[PDB]
């Protein structure tokens, strides 16, 4: 079974809308993601595999993760409900293309412990990512790293594990 | 490291209070389990490896199945709010022991399908289980089947994920 790009897969697929979809990543208070929907494959080539003990910084555009911080501050202040980002979100592809999204968040608070233990976030796309449409390709040698190096990964997900880790008011 | 009863670690902790104790379950909407406090080990004796793939009803005291039934039941009308038991909760220890309960149930509903996605299940155990004490062993020969045969394990399980997938009002 190949794998294949949402670009490549429309010439077999002419009447599907690939520029219309949303997906959803799920993550715990460790930060640790333990979900991704597998539809996502042909729009960011990221695999199970890719993504087993990191976080959504793995992947997040670095100058963008303050979406996500703040995602998580107002999640804490919502107690849950839906909040939206204060901005774009861009994910970045297996390939190096970026993926400009709107995303909504949710959190799941305990309510014996009243701390947050999932947040679920809805990704809805804004195009077909920009850059080479073949995500699922490896990306080319000497590309500059669009994500967090792993210092300031290590550094905001500690962050966010302080964050959820504080009991819901 | 050796792995241990609850009654044996009364030993070498003999300032503890182990009849005073809880621990949570998770599962999803598949009713595939997620989660289950390594902390309970000690009383079930049940190992990561034991469940996965499996739900609850893997190790539920039979007769008992309705309480998690109505619990799903009330959780989709509380929209996932902390419901009570109609009545004990009983678990069969990894030895044919039976452990019994007190549950208090939760569950994370999608803001955006509306369906619930998680249930969360906080058991107060009300002692050490009834049986030989050493949880950890395997069951004795010729013990019964205290737990629903597969059949019916697959029948209670169908409608939990029917109630599950229903939109919440």
């Amino acid at each position: 079974l190949a794998l294949r790009s949402a670009f490549s897969l429309q010439a077999s697929h002419v009447s599907s809308n690939f520029h219309v979809f949303t997906f959803i990543t799920k993550h715990s208070s460790t930060c640790a993601l333990t979900h991704i929907d597998y539809a996502s494959i042909p729009y960011l080539g990221l695999l199970p595999t890719d993504l087993i003990g990191k976080s959504l910084l793995a992947f997040v555009y670095s100058p963008d993760v303050h979406v996500v911080r703040q995602a998580h501050i107002d999640l804490h202040n919502s107690r849950g409900k839906i909040v939206k980002s204060i901005a774009d979100l861009r994910l970045v592809a297996h390939n190096g293309s970026i993926l400009r999204c709107q995303t909504e968040w949710s959190a799941y608070v305990n309510p014996w412990t009243r701390k947050m233990e999932l947040v679920v976030a809805r990704h809805r796309i804004c195009s077909l990512p920009i850059g080479d449409s073949d995500v699922i390709s490896s990306p080319p040698p000497g590309i500059q790293s669009n994500t967090l190096p792993p210092v300031m990964a290590k550094t905001f997900e500690d962050e966010l594990r302080t964050i959820m880790n504080k009991p819901v008011p």
